[PDB]
């Protein structure tokens, strides 16, 4: 047990829940893991895989991101802040990707899933880039049920950190696609109280949050400090009570502990 792992264990004990953390330091390719091989419900953090899968399609279909997609009343689900603005109209796949990633729009996510041929098309892209752990089983909004022990719509912190590294810092995507994903993540609007809240305010962050039942509160992030190699940080948190409140503060505290031990 390292110093950082003892503090993360203390944070978890103080929280009442179950915490999963994976850090990759790309300077020396070292890793910090806390419950790094346990499964956690992804919730909206799975939207990165779906957006990346559509970006991968656009490497062959070069104008794909410009393709209009109808938004119909039947498409609306539980949380659709951007798509509701375009019902009975269209959004492009670029606009749907940005809405899914930067506003956590669940209707937008369902349009990405449909473009990929169902949840199996998202999982397929994960396997194609070497992620053997990720599984997407359902569409929105039921993929956020986050039931303890349910393997559906889960991954592990170790696997998600490696995948996020390959998609953003690595070259699992083409050059313009990789840059587009980074731009989208940097422009996220839902992460101010999560990993970002625990990091020095001068560091540049791109991130995607997730939330669900059982007070499931997640965030995955690529971090660019000034003057050193970037980091990839995954923080997953879930709780014993189905109706538990969100705990974004736990993710901020985990990020702060990781930034300390660095
Ligand atoms: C803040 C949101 C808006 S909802 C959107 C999606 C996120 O992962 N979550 C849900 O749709 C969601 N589903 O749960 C229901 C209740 C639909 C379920 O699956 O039964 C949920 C629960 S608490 C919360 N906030 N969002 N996700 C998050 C996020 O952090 O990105």
């Amino acid at each position: 047990t390292s110093a950082v792992q003892q503090k993360l264990a203390a944070l978890e004990k103080s929280s009442g829940g179950r915490l999963g953390v994976a850090l990759i330091d790309t300077a020396d390719n070292t890793q910090v893991l806390y419950r790094g091989d346990e499964r956690f419900p992804m919730c909206g953090t799975s939207k990165v895989m779906a957006a990346a899968a559509v970006l991968k399609q656009s490497e062959t279909q070069k104008q794909l991101l410009n393709q209009p997609v109808e938004i119909k009343p039947a498409d609306l689900v539980n949380y659709n802040p951007i798509a509701e603005k375009h019902v009975n109209g269209t959004m492009t796949l670029a606009e749907l990707s940005a809405a899914a990633l930067q506003y956590s729009d669940n209707t937008a996510m369902n349009k990405l899933i449909a473009q990929l041929g169902g949840p199996g098309g998202v999982t397929a892209f994960a396997r194609a880039i070497g992620d053997e752990t990720f599984r997407l089983d359902r569409t929105e909004s039921t993929l956020n049920t986050a039931i303890p022990g349910d393997p559906r719509d889960t991954t592990t912190p170790r696997a998600m950190a490696q995948t996020l590294r390959q998609l953003t810092l690595g070259h699992a995507l083409g050059e313009t696609q990789r840059a587009q994903l980074v731009t989208w993540l940097k422009g996220n609007t839902t992460g101010a109280a999560s990993i970002r809240a625990g990091l020095p305010t001068s560091w540049t962050v791109g991130d995607k949050t997730g939330s669900g039942d059982y007070g499931t509160t997640n965030d995955i992030a690529v971090i660019w400090p000034q003057g050193r190699a970037p980091l990839v940080l995954v923080t997953y948190f879930t709780q014993p009570q189905q109706n538990a409140e969100s705990r974004r503060d736990v993710l901020a505290s985990a990020a702060r502990i990781i930034a300390e031990g660095l």
